[PDB]
């Protein structure tokens, strides 16, 4: 027909929530080194690119404006790292440094130690709104206050290994630690492994617009891959729109993080289904590119939620 | 001074069950073979002792009463591989076949899968009376139905390695699986490596009472070890009172039981906290061997409990 049930952008929205819900407290950090995991900061220096990408090493791209953007992106980290982190970003600003955590999962701190609700395919928020991810998330923090619980690292398969139990003492949720820390905290509830909602890019440009100029965001997911670099992405286009998408995709992902631009995908058969939603966020990389270049000229009167559905991407 | 805390034979009761709560349902059997493992009967040949035990091999025990016995033992089972037992006694007998269920653990079938609520020690249940532990099992079972759990064996260190993830759609108790294989259901709610309470063995020996001649108790436990040995003994010694304690102890370990009498115990660095747990039900095995050959000539008007106050057990 000519009706079309989930537009691109959106796949993940035919998944079903119920066959993914949360089952373990895993293990986000095990705090042994001194910063997170993937750490980078747009004054960084480009490194080769990553031979999965199959990208041109000899391509040297612009960095203009990437002196002024000021941001960085990392994985999750202990309330230890943080500190570490927020001191890092100081001697590089006198503005406000703000924590953006981008994990639609339920994650917290129970006697300082990194945990996050986790369901297969790091699905278990899924289909909620901020809202309801938020209230479960607070809830099962509070729930789990001197009570047992198994804290365990994920490994082969997806699944438990190892890890411990304990009684716990204390609870925190990200927010209380990254104010600890001396950090600013904005959440964005974005599902792991798929295009960010168009809720969640409306709230963070909604939260851009606000920003002083000498603010410094500190973007960070899971790992402070897909989701870290997409935003991380979103920020560079924002800030610095005369830069070709070439050079935006190319430089954010030879700081460290991942590539956002076409290359030839391929998974082991246990993750074929990620295929489709890399696919996806190809797609929706070069729309949101789109949308700064028709938009930015008049301050972005309409939102991407509304130009998006008006505009949208194609396969 | 002159009050004793814990008398011989309640050791455990000076633990702390706060600090081994339950937190992962641990897969009971694989469901593989077509039995449960250390499955044994009373008309059983008898095997060459195990080494560990230090026994001699050469000594040939009195089978004196093992053929009108009519007692077996296991590890814990799917409900496939109870059904073959069942049918497997009852090729032995025309009597009422009975599951004497020993696991004070709360445990039960999720789609058919046997598992149990695993905290450290397997003391998830540690200090509740029967009453409370199978209110607790009774919640937890219920409460698992449409939801999603997490299933693991125990691998490295007794922590969940692997496992699955399910959404369950079936919950039943053993009392309902055992009824479904055609054999009686009877709980004593015994913890997992010590010696049975007095309230254990004093509702153990009311149940014993009051059997049909022709009864045959199919015991078990997890592994079909500690527990399962302890109960076939004393039923060894009970319904053949004038059989040696040596004649008793090394015929219930070489059909394939523990042996309850004095041996090396020998224990690895992580597991020293059994060694006193291991010396204690050898004095109990040889106290309860006291009150059979005591109290048989009035027909136990003495309860086990009453009888142990009066004459306790020195170490
Ligand atoms: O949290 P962010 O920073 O968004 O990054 C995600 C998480 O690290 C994922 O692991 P997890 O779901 O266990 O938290 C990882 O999936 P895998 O571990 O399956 O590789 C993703 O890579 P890919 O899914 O491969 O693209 C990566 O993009
Ligand atoms: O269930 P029953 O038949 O009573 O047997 C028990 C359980 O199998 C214990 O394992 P679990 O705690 O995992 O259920 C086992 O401890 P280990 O597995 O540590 O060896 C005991 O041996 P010992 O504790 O070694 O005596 C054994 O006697
Ligand atoms: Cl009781």
């Amino acid at each position: 027909e000519q009706t079309v049930t989930e537009p691109v952008g959106s796949y993940a929205r035919a998944e079903r929530p119920q066959d993914f819900e949360g089952f373990v407290w895993r293990l986000d950090n095990d705090g042994k080194e001194a910063l997170p995991r993937n750490f980078r900061t747009s004054a960084d220096a480009l490194r080769a690119p990553e031979k999965k990408f199959h990208l041109d090493a000899a391509y040297v791209p612009s960095r203009e404006g990437m002196d002024a953007l000021h941001i960085s992106g990392s994985s999750a980290f202990t309330p230890a790292q943080l500190k570490n982190v927020a001191a890092k970003l100081r001697e590089k600003t006198a503005g406000p440094i703000y924590d953006v955590d981008l994990r639609q999962e339920s994650h917290g701190y129970l006697d300082g130690i990194p945990v996050s609700w986790y369901g297969e395919r790091d699905w278990a928020n899924l289909g909620k709104s901020q809202h309801e991810a938020l209230a479960d998330e607070r809830h099962r923090l509070h729930a789990a206050l001197h009570k047992t619980v198994y804290i365990a690292p994920l490994g082969k398969h997806k699944l438990p290994e190892g890890g411990e139990v304990r009684r716990v003492q204390k609870v925190q949720t990200e927010q209380e630690v990254a104010e600890a820390a001396g950090m600013r905290y904005f959440r964005i509830a974005a599902t792991d492994h798929v295009w960010p909602t168009p809720e969640n890019i409306d709230r963070f440009l909604a939260f851009y617009r606000t920003l002083p100029q000498d603010a410094w965001l500190h973007f960070h997911s899971e790992a402070g891959v897909g989701r870290t670099t997409a935003f991380m992405v979103m920020t560079d286009m924002l800030k610095n729109p005369s830069v070709s998408l070439k050079d935006i995709l190319y430089r954010q992902h030879e700081i460290g993080g991942f590539y956002y631009g076409e290359f030839p995908i391929k998974t082991k058969d246990k993750d074929s289904w990620k295929t489709k939603y890399y696919r996806e966020k190809i797609v929706m990389i070069e729309q949101f590119y789109r949308y700064v270049q028709e938009n930015r000229a008049d301050g972005y009167q309409t939102p991407w939620s509304v130009w998006l559905k008006s505009h949208p991407a194609k396969a």
